[PDB]
């Protein structure tokens, strides 16, 4: 089998990208933030706490047919960005762009944090990590990817995200009309339950490029390119007027610049994120400051290619018995 969705950014700064699932007997269809950086699936449901909702569409396992209570199972998630949610768990039947699991975990909010509640676009997350993530307990669940992963054509998912645009997320298959070139693979480590790699470098603009390992997530749950002090002084060194602000939370740079590319390395292969994917507007309307995309890791703890990097990329999540990752242009 295979499956094949098209992913939409939320607003108009990419800060995310929703997927259109099917949960339920008839279904009930809603938009769930598909996520490499965590492997819970979950969603606002009609038990969320009545004041959280704040127009989500929500799962109401009650008219599913093929809903079940999975009896004394609960769920609690906490992200790199502070927020939160915590419930109970259905198995259901659950579809991506016409590939089908049956039994799959839906994990129902009881209480969601408030930047959840805020966000009425995102309707829930679909964790696409490595299980061992999962925190539903007493019995850990599998993620969508590891329940249907036998079933499909190529043990692989792919995400092609767009720039200010529309999407693709497939499950199965390798879209060789997506991409320009070839696929660069390249060694993943799942000791942290993550998509970890290591990146051999990076370039400013149309600077040398610095070849230096650099370990971290590809992370489609994640809005900026997250890397070391180092890199990313270097890169906000060539942006007149740019400048980490403590009371804003990073990097900012006057409105009125060009950015330059930052080229990231993927063994012997190089991706450009041109410097427009890099602007994410201004700190608060009508200001002149503007939020920088390529930001500090030094208080995560992990690195994070996240979107602003992933976006400039057809990338392959390769779920064979050792795991790889694949980076193409396009």
């Amino acid at each position: 089998s295979t499956g094949s969705a098209t992913t939409t950014p939320i607003d108009s700064l990419d800060d995310a990208y929703i997927t259109p699932v099917q949960i339920g007997t008839p279904a009930q269809t809603l938009n769930l933030d598909f996520d490499t950086g965590s492997s819970d699936l979950w969603v606002f449901s009609s038990e969320t706490t009545a004041s959280e909702v704040d127009g989500q569409t929500i799962y109401t396992p009650s008219k599913s047919t093929t809903a079940k209570l999975l009896s004394g199972a609960t769920w609690s998630i906490s992200y790199g960005d502070g927020s939160s949610s915590s419930g109970d768990v259905y198995t259901d039947t659950v579809s991506v762009g016409g590939l089908t699991v049956t039994g799959q975990a839906v994990e129902s909010a009881k209480k969601v944090s408030s930047s959840f509640t805020e966000d009425s676009t995102i309707d829930g997350l679909l964790g696409l990590a490595f299980s061992t993530l999962n925190t539903v307990s007493p019995t850990q669940q599998k993620t969508f990817f590891d329940n249907a992963k036998a079933s499909l054509d190529s043990p692989v998912f792919t995400a092609d995200l767009g720039y200010h645009a529309p999407g693709t997320y497939n499950f199965g298959f390798i879209d060789t009309t997506a991409y320009t070139g070839s696929i660069t693979y390249t060694a993943v480590s799942t000791k942290q339950g993550f998509w970890e790699w290591t990146s051999t470098g990076y370039a400013v603009g149309s600077g040398t490029f610095k070849s230096t390992s650099i370990d971290g997530i590809a992370d489609t749950g994640t809005t900026l390119l997250y890397l070391p002090a180092t890199v990313v002084s270097a890169y906000w060194a060539q942006v007149s007027g740019a400048k980490s602000s403590s009371s804003v939370g990073g990097y900012v740079f006057p409105c009125s610049a060009t950015l330059p590319s930052f080229t990231f390395g993927v063994g012997s292969a190089r991706i450009v994120i041109p410097g427009d994917y890099i602007d994410f507007g201004p700190i608060s309307t009508g200001s002149s400051s503007c939020f920088g995309g390529i930001q500090s890791s030094a208080g995560i703890g992990i690195n994070i290619f996240g979107d602003v990097a992933l976006k400039a990329a057809f990338v392959v999540f390769n779920g064979a018995t050792t795991p790889t990752l694949g980076f193409a242009s396009k």
